[PDB]
């Protein structure tokens, strides 16, 4: 899997 | 202390 | 897990 | 060795 830095606010790393 | 990075997922910082 | 960067030389993530 | 990311302030990454 990969880590994306996403927000939807606070900004995370999503291991996806 | 220290910064981790870890997921239980969101990667976040754990303060240890 | 966590992430830690170490070098095994070339420095990398380590996922645990 | 590992690089940690620590404060005892400044947080600094540590060469271990």
């Amino acid at each position: 899997a990969c880590v994306f830095f996403c927000e939807d606010a606070a900004v995370i790393g999503l291991a996806v």
